[PDB]
């Protein structure tokens, strides 16, 4: 991949599904003035997958007073990302989101972000810190069965904008 | 860059360490087959933000050996840079008598197969790597150098490594 610490995080442009439900083109340049936590999962209509969406899109207002969008990512199309959101939570659906779905058909975001599982044609659960100026600052990539902590990231993107200010 | 892949053998080392008896040995990563390893970089000694780390480990390395974990850690400094540092008191700034061993990297090979050397700078980003009993790395962690690592977290995440080893 091209993520590298201290250098600019890969741009990218797709299509994500949005939190009032809608389609929209965005990319990773969008959110230059703001902290970003990207993050990738495997697929849609899992298990382990919708614990770490649903943390981070029900705490979504602990990074906005962090000054921090969260976006997520997998390469499932963008419909099938609305289709899990439009699931009811009691069958096992994300419900409604407040960050955005990014689709990465193409696989190419996840490659540039190193996270391919070459062999299978999805992304590992990475998970990336990038700074207001767009720089990258932290690397997360987890194997497919374990999950992240919204606590963890909380306490790095809080980290790096302290000692951004030493 | 480096060769360290999720699911595939993590890189092995053998390098010169200075054990938890306060002695050198050459020791390699395949030493460990059988064990979960954390295996963690810290940019080089005698700095601020890398001995609280360092301790914190060492500390708790029992809640590590309770998880059949080894914790390692590595800088590309000498192996007597990292003998003087464990030799200089807690109390003075130093590091004090440690639970688990210090690898040194002089050559920075090691660093550079886990892809965490800083170009330029000739030391190491803060690296942390998860690998299973049968060597397989299972989890990939990368701070800038100014933002230290969790104990907490790492425990959690060799735990539920080893949980979902079960299935």
């Amino acid at each position: 991949g091209n993520a590298k610490i201290g250098h600019p995080a890969p741009n990218f442009k797709a299509t994500a599904v949005m939190p009032d439900g809608q389609f929209k083109d965005i990319s990773l340049s969008d959110y230059k003035g703001k902290y970003v936590v990207f993050f990738f999962y495997p697929l849609d209509f899992t298990f382990v997958s919708p614990t770490e969406i649903i943390a981070f899109s029900d705490r979504a207002e602990e990074f906005k007073k962090l000054n921090c969008q969260v976006i997520g990512a997998s390469v499932d199309s963008h419909f099938s990302h609305l289709a899990w959101v439009n699931t009811p939570k009691k069958q096992g659906g994300l419900g409604p989101m407040n960050i955005p779905l990014v689709s990465d058909p193409k696989r190419t975001i996840a490659q540039d972000y190193g996270v391919l599982k070459a062999d299978e044609g999805i992304s590992f659960r990475g998970l990336f810190i990038i700074d207001d100026k767009g720089i990258l600052r932290q690397i997360t990539v987890n194997d497919l069965p374990v999950g992240r902590s919204v606590d963890e990231t909380l306490r790095l993107v809080q980290a790096f904008q302290f000692t951004d200010k030493h």
